[PDB]
C-alpha cells in the first residue's frame, strides 16, 4: 500500500481515563516520509518504542520533560487504517479515552484518508520469536499479512476465550471497549490511575456479572480490546507491521517488551 | 424553639444521583406558619407523607404531575437545623446529590438562619409503636428530645454496628455520605436508577473492601447516613419531631410506613 495521511486537520477531545483531566487532540497532516509523532508543548515525540516511559495500564510516551498517557488506542486505529504520516497534537497529558474503544477515531479518520505517491515500507517479521514473563507469553512469526490472536484465561465467568484479527476485519475490533474487573478498581485508583474511569468510558466486569447496564457488545469484547491494544502497541515499531502474533494473557508491558526485543534484531 | 427560616435566598446545583440529570435548587424564605414545601413547575408540593410517590432508594414526592426525587437529605438537614418555613424551588426532577451527604446544605443553611416570633409546635410521639417488614423493624417511643438509633447487620466486612443521634450532635451525621455495595450497583442501574452515581458522590463498598480511594470518613459512615436518612424522612410528619426511634435494618420504604402509621393516629 501507499503511505497515507489525513485530508485536513481533525480534532477530538474528552477526559483522560487515568489522569481524569481534560485534554484535546488535533491530528495534523504531514508530508510523506514524516511518520507518526505526537506534539506536546513544542516538543515532538515519535510513536516509537524508544520513547516509552510507562506500560502499566496504558502505554505512555515522553521526551525532554513532556509526557502523553494512553497512546495505544489512537495508534492502534492509525495502524489499522495504515495512516503513516501525521502529527498528533496533544493539549494535556493523555490521549482522550472517549467511549473506551477506537470507534470514534476510526469513524472520523477513515473519512479523511489521503493517498500519497510513496509505497509504504512495512516492518516485516523475518523469523520466529517468543517472549515470556510469568505465565504471560507472546509468540510472533513471519506473515504475508497482519494477523493477531489473543487468548485469555479470565478468572471470572469469561473463562478461556480467544479472538483473531486478520486484515479486512478492522470493524471487528475498533469497537471493543476497555475493561477492568471489580477486583480491579481499588488497586488502580490507589496507585494514582483511572481518575477518569466510569461505566460510560470503561466496561466493568464482576466475578460473574457485568456492571455496565449496557451489557457486553460482543461475548468476548474483552479479548477483542486486548487485540486492539496489541496492534496499536505494535505500531511502535515505526511503521505498519506484517507478521503473525499469538498473545496469551498479554499486556502493554509484555507487548512493548516484545517490540523492543523484536527491533533489537535490527529488523 | 421558635420557628425558623433563611435570611435570604440560597441556591445549590448539581447532578441528581438517580436521574443523572442536572438540576438546581433555590431555597426561598417564607412567612411564619408556612412550612416546608417544594416548588416545581408552578406547583407547590408539601414536605408531607401524603405526597410520597416512591421509596425505593430515595424518597420521592409529587403532586398534579410534578415529581421531585431524593428529598431526604435536603429535608433531613432542614430538620436538624429546625428550619420550619421555607420553599424549595426545584428546577429539574430531583434534589442534587452534591457530595452524597448533607454537608453542603448544612454548612450553608446554618449561616442564614432567621429567628421568628412563633414557638414551634413540635410533633410529639405520644406512645410506643412498632413496624416490621421482613427482618426490618423500626420502634418509636416518646421522648423529651429527638433521639434516633440505627443498627445494621451488614453482609460484608462491616458486620453489626449501630449509631445513635441525640440533639446537639448534628455535625456527627451531616457529613456521612450515601453508600452502596458492589453487589447490585448492577441491579440499581438496571431498574433505571443511579444514573448520576459515582465514587465522587457515592461511597461504594465491596464484600470486604472500599472502592473509593478516599476511604471511609467514619468507621461506621454507612450506619450514620442511614440515621441521617431516617431523620429527613421523619420530617415528613409536617414539623420537627420529638421521639426516641430505633431502626434495625431500616430503609426509606419502612421509614415512610412508620411515619404514615404514626400520623394515622391523628397524633
Ligand atoms: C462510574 C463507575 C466507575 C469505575 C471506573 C473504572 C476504573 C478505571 C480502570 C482503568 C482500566 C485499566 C485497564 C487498562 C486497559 C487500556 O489500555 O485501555
Ligand atoms: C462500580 C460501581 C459504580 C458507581 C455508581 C454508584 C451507583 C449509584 C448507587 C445509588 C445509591 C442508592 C442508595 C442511597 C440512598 C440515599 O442516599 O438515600
Amino acid at each position: 500500500g501507499l503511505e497515507k495521511t489525513v485530508k485536513e486537520k481533525l480534532s477530538f477531545e474528552g477526559v483522560g481515563i487515568h489522569t481524569g483531566e481534560y485534554s484535546k487532540l488535533i491530528i495534523h497532516p504531514e508530508k510523506e516520509g514524516t511518520g507518526i509523532r505526537f506534539f506536546k508543548n513544542g516538543v515532538y515525540i515519535p510513536a516509537r518504542h524508544e520513547f516509552v516511559v510507562h506500560t502499566n495500564h496504558s502505554t505512555d510516551l515522553g521526551f525532554k520533560g513532556q509526557r502523553i498517557k494512553t497512546v495505544e488506542h489512537i495508534l492502534s486505529v492509525l495502524h489499522l487504517l495504515e495512516i503513516t504520516n501525521v502529527t498528533i497534537e496533544v493539549i494535556g497529558n493523555e490521549i482522550p479515552i472517549l467511549d473506551g474503544s477506537g470507534w470514534e477515531f476510526y469513524e472520523a479518520i477513515r473519512k479523511n484518508i489521503l493517498n500519497q505517491n510513496r509505497e509504504i515500507d512495512y516492518f516485516v517479521v523475518e523469523e520466529p520469536i517468543i517472549v515470556e514473563d510469568e505465565g504471560r507469553l507472546i509468540k510472533a512469526e513471519p506473515s504475508d499479512t497482519l494477523e493477531v490472536t489473543y487468548e485469555g484465561e479470565f478468572k471470572n465467568f469469561l473463562g478461556r476465550q480467544k479472538f483473531t484479527f486478520v486484515e479486512g476485519n478492522e470493524e471487528e475490533i475498533v469497537l471493543a471497549r476497555t475493561f477492568a474487573f471489580d477486583w480491579e478498581i481499588e488497586h488502580i485508583k490507589k496507585v494514582g490511575l483511572g481518575k477518569g474511569g466510569s461505566l460510560k468510558n470503561t466496561l466493568v466486569l464482576g466475578k460473574d456479572k457485568v456492571y455496565n447496564p449496557e451489557g457486553l457488545r460482543y461475548e468476548n469484547e474483552p479479548v477483542r480490546h486486548k487485540v486492539f491494544d496489541l496492534i496499536g502497541d505494535l505500531y511502535l515499531l515505526g511503521s505498519p507491521v506484517k507478521g503473525k502474533f499469538y498473545s496469551f494473557r498479554g499486556g502493554h508491558s509484555l507487548n512493548v517488551k516484545l517490540v523492543k526485543e523484536l527491533a533489537k534484531k535490527q529488523k
